[PDB]
């Protein structure tokens, strides 16, 4: 449901307008061609008009499919590349490939053949690209159009900009709601903190500091931030709409009072993998359990509820005991200098919770009171059944491992130790961060699975920073905006937008 007048708001800045913007932006390599979503589509179709350079961007994207190919088909697609691309005689042939490595995946596909067999030519294709199509690809009329579209990210964004329908659960220092781009129409959670409940409560750090979290970082599984605005008496986030309800209501609710061993194994898949994001910014969650992973639409899963997250300083350690009764790890309980280790600690709670149906130090029918729950994390070593396999049992107590220095994926290695565990010898990973793998529930569409100073004003200055680039280019991607507004003159020509001569 976009806007009546959204080509009118979206409309194109004329390039005389994006000056200051050609060169504040850092021209790192693929920082305008790969990570930024237009960006990469604008370079991607610069190299559509070239003929040379046309086929070196077939090939990654052929690379690409290979890498999430079944196994028994590795064979298969792996010759189909060679013969298409690494063939001199191919019409489609890469040059910059040398003939001393063109011959070296002879040999690779003469043997065995392993996911990573073409990493090797892709390098060497992006390096060729990094150099001269890249800064010619910045002289060209894309890269203008990129500016364009920066110009229109950039924009304010205030309150008319999106659209609040209803309001989604409530929490502390505020509240959820649902909100709506409208010029684009995409569906958001909005995150309504009360103005003056955060003054009154003294968390102005607190909520910079998940602000700040959930921009830094984007991610498959965990909620991202796309728009952070300052309002009347209220601050908002706008964040990703999960409504396929929380994990806690679909193992209690609409489980055995669990679940399969193997459709815990997919949801703990995506789980490990939403952490190891959190800590590639080395950043904590401490906040791991089942009513924070929500569902989305299609099935699959995010982490939420990131108040309690915190960047960790390289090699130093935080002291803290936050969290909820039962999911604290004993280190956190006995508020020791910790790091990442909770969150393994977390991750084991969750995958037996999944399974079993019940928290592993505190039965579903058991009535105990907070010491003794305490005391059990911190003496008592669980017990498992005959819903755990020899597999299932293993990374669960490595995992509630009570010394986090022996935990599961404590070690300099981190979360692909965890992935390497005999648990997920049937999980693919790179096909499951590729959204190929079918979750294992899909959530029905219509289903309801549920005072003036001026100081005030500096914490204001660093919330409300504004839409969030990856995240707004996306939502531009998904909505079909980009498909509509990226038209450019007949036959290859300058549009009027894209011409300095006539305003
Ligand atoms: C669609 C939808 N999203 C959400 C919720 C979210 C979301 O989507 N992303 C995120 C990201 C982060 C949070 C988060 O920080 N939370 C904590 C507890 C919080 C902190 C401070 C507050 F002030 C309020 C809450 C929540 C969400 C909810 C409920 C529905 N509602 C249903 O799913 C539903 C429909 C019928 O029945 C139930």
């Amino acid at each position: 449901g976009k806007s009546k007048k959204w080509k009118e708001i979206l409309k194109f800045p004329h390039i005389s307008q994006c000056e200051d913007l050609r060169r504040t932006i850092d021209r790192d390599y693929c920082s305008l061609c790969d990570k930024q979503p237009i960006g990469r589509l604008l370079f991607r179709q610069f190299c559509e008009t070239r003929p040379g350079l046309e086929c070196y961007i077939q090939f990654l994207d052929s690379v690409a499919e290979y890498e999430v190919t079944p196994d028994e088909k590795l064979g298969e697609k792996g010759k189909e590349i060679m013969t298409k691309y690494l063939t001199p005689k191919s019409p489609v042939f890469i040059a910059q490939v040398g003939q001393d490595l063109v011959s070296q995946t002879e040999e690779k596909l003469l043997q065995k053949p392993c996911k990573e067999l073409f990493s090797a030519c892709a390098q060497s294709v992006h390096e060729y690209l990094r150099g001269e199509p890249f800064h010619e690809y910045l002289d060209s009329m894309f890269f203008d159009r990129f500016l364009q579209w920066k110009w229109l990210e950039r924009q304010p964004v205030t309150k008319n900009t999106f659209r609040q329908y209803r309001v989604l659960g409530k929490g502390g220092f505020g509240e959820v709601c649902a909100c709506q781009v409208r010029a684009t129409g995409k569906m958001y959670a909005c995150k309504r903190l009360e103005k003056k409940r955060i003054k009154k409560r003294k968390g102005e750090s607190m909520a910079l500091n998940e602000k700040q979290i959930l921009e830094k970082v984007n991610s498959q599984f965990v909620v991202n931030l796309a728009y952070a605005y300052e309002t009347k008496d209220a601050l908002c986030l706008v964040l990703t709409i999960m409504n396929g309800g929380d994990l806690k209501f679909h193992i209690y609710n609409m489980g055995n009072p669990g679940f399969e061993e193997e459709r815990a194994l997919f949801y703990a898949a995506e789980i490990l993998c939403g952490l190891e994001d959190l800590h590639r910014e080395n950043t904590v969650y401490r906040n791991l359990k089942p009513e924070n992973i929500l569902l989305d639409d299609y099935g699959h899963i995010r982490i939420s509820d990131l108040g309690l997250a915190v960047k960790i300083p390289e090699g130093d350690l935080i002291r803290g005991r936050v969290g909820t009764v039962g999911y604290m790890a004993p280190e956190v309980l006995n508020n020791q200098r910790y790091g990442l280790s909770p969150d393994y600690w977390g991750l084991g709670c969750l995958i037996y919770e999944m399974i079993e149906g019940q928290s592993p130090f505190r039965g579903r029918k058991e009535k105990v009171k907070r010491e003794e729950v305490d005391r059990r994390v911190l003496e008592t070593e669980e017990v498992y059944s005959h819903k755990f396999s020899e597999e299932a049992k293993s990374i669960c107590k490595m995992l509630l491992t009570k010394d986090a220095k022996q935990r599961l994926g404590c070690q300099e290695e981190g979360a692909a130790e965890v992935k390497r565990h005999p648990f997920f010898r049937n999980m693919n990973f790179k096909r499951l961060e590729a959204g190929m793998l079918d979750p294992p529930f899909v959530p029905d569409p219509r289903a309801v699975y549920c005072n003036l100073d001026h100081t005030d004003d500096d914490f204001y200055s660093k919330f409300s920073t504004g839409s969030v680039s990856i995240p707004w280019q996306n939502e531009m991607i998904e909505t079909e905006c980009f498909k509509e507004l990226n038209v450019f003159g007949p036959n290859g020509t300058l549009p009027p937008d894209l011409n300095r001569n006539h305003p």
